[PDB]
């Protein structure tokens, strides 16, 4: 190991009423006008993006080892305990099951009532979030890419370089995309065989995202947002001055939003639509009315108009 930090601010996620939730020293719920709606203590620190259920429940994983289920009013619905820190963002899939990886080596599947559905054991900490395909298979990566059956048994695994810290994306045709620390974007067939691999010369910490006629986008440490055709060839790159460490988000018209040194908005064709100066910035969250929200690692939440101008800025301390 090494001297670590851990005190950073999470990406935002948006409720159905437009409430914006993120985690830091606490779990904040922020109104669309930038005023704090409420405040929730979820252990000593939260670095993970909240997941919002169709009934309004907000799920937060904490460095204190718990998955918290929080009601819309800010009260605790339940907490689910592990004995280790969670750096893996929770994902809801299949029929309201909540999935997250643990520093104890397990992928957890949690029922909506707060009870454990199953665990799947690996030999090292999982820090990355999971993804669920149309048949219910659960994919995540650590020392390998795992495909887990809905009953919690391993379906297959796949070696995509020495380690993976990102979230898989799953196309309509069932291809699983995994960005690896070895610099590759892997396309994996549903049976676990490699479809293709696309190479960069640097590490990737940006989870891939799919949009605009099945194009795959991901950020690189070489400073570029890459746009990859479904056949594994590069469509275009857009260059920024910093490493990109978080996933992009795709607006309704197909605009690609991401943060590195600035918040950037990019047309499907690779041309810059705008940028906005806002410490590194996390994955943008886009509301139904087109407002863009990003957090900065040092505890700011920014609301940005579709034209790229700031609307407001909420500060933690």
């Amino acid at each position: 190991r090494f001297k670590t930090n851990d005190a950073i601010t999470s990406a935002a996620s948006i409720g159905k009423d437009g409430t914006i939730y993120f985690g830091s020293d606490k779990v904040y719920a922020i109104n669309p006008d930038g005023t704090e709606k409420w405040n929730f203590y979820a252990g000593y620190w939260t670095v993970t993006r909240p997941a919002i259920s169709e009934d309004g429940t907000i799920y937060v994983t904490s460095l204190d080892g718990h998955l918290y289920a929080i009601n819309p009013d800010g009260t605790e619905k339940w907490r689910f305990k592990t004995e280790k820190r969670i750096e893996s963002s929770p994902v809801i899939g299949n029929t309201d099951t909540i999935y997250f990886g643990s520093y104890d080596g397990h992928l957890y599947a949690i029922n909506p009532d707060g009870t454990e559905k199953w665990r799947f054991k690996t030999n090292d900490a999982i820090t990355s979030a999971a993804s669920i395909g149309k048949d219910g298979t659960i994919y995540f990566g650590s020392d390998k890419v795992y495909a887990i059956n809905p009953d919690g048994t391993e379906k297959w695994n796949f070696y995509a370089g020495y380690w993976t810290v990102t979230r898989p994306a799953i196309s309509e045709d069932g291809t699983i995309y995994v960005t690896s620390l070895d610099g590759h974007l892997y396309a994996i067939n549903p049976d676990g065989t490699e479809k293709w691999r696309f190479k960069t010369e640097k590490r990737i910490e940006s989870s891939p995202v799919i949009g605009n006629t099945d194009t795959i986008y991901f950020g690189s440490y070489d400073g570029h947002l890459y746009a990859i055709n479904p056949d594994g060839t590069e469509k275009w790159r857009f260059k920024t001055n910093d490493a990109i460490t978080s996933a992009a988000s795709i607006g309704k018209d197909g605009t690609i939003y991401f943060g590195s040194d600035k918040v950037y908005a990019i047309n499907p064709d690779g041309t810059e639509k705008w940028n906005f100066y806002a410490w590194t910035v996390t994955r943008p969250a886009i509301s139904e009315d087109g407002t863009i929200y990003v957090t900065s690692l040092d505890g700011h939440l920014y609301a940005i108009n579709p034209d790229g101008t700031e609307k407001w800025r909420f500060k933690t301390e």
